């Protein structure tokens, strides 16, 4: 259980996130395709796109950035209270997109790199540890979701 402390920080990056969704979904999901090519693949939509230049220039791209990232937006919002958001979300990428947990540990870190490059004012230690605990918690909620729906992740 995160602190409201922790959960202020958390929403302070996320309302620097927010000046700019669609560039923040750009870098994001384009640092986790060139960090593990593997989950582009599960991308029927994306995985022709060869290059990061192709991925800048993809305005589906970034419009799927933009509705991943607020998604994660409003269950970040709820700070912990996010069951409601959590069961369509794990009920598609559990069955429809066959998400392992590992790939979702894979944007978990692709979003704390983009976050520490573009918002050292907003993301130093404590508050990396915050949303790392938020991601973490988030993932966790998946997992059991996951199994609860007969995917094992
Ligand atoms: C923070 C983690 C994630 C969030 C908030 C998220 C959010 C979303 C949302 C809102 C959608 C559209 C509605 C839906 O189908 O549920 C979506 C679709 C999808 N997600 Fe995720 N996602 C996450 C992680 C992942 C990861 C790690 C993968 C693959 C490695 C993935 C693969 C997909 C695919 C393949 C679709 C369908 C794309 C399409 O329209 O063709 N997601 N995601
Ligand atoms: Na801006």
């Amino acid at each position: 259980v995160l602190s409201e402390g922790e959960w202020q920080l958390v929403l302070h990056v996320w309302a620097k996130v927010e000046a700019d969704v669609a560039g923040h979904g750009q870098d994001i999901l384009i640092r986790l395709f060139k960090s593990h090519p593997e989950t582009l693949e599960k991308f029927d939509r994306f995985k022709h796109l060869k290059t990061e230049a192709e991925m800048k220039a993809s305005e589906d791209l970034k419009k799927h950035g933009v509705t991943v990232l607020t998604a994660l937006g409003a269950i970040l919002k709820k700070k912990g209270h996010h069951e409601a958001e959590l069961k369509p979300l794990a009920q598609s990428h559990a069955t429809k997109h066959k998400i392992p947990i590992k790939y979702l540990e894979f944007i978990s870190e692709a979003i704390i790199h983009v976050l520490h490059s573009r918002h050292p004012g907003n993301f130093g230690a404590d508050a990396q540890g915050a949303m790392n605990k938020a991601l973490e918690l988030f993932r966790k909620d998946i997992a059991a979701k996951y199994k609860e729906l007969g995917y094992q992740g």
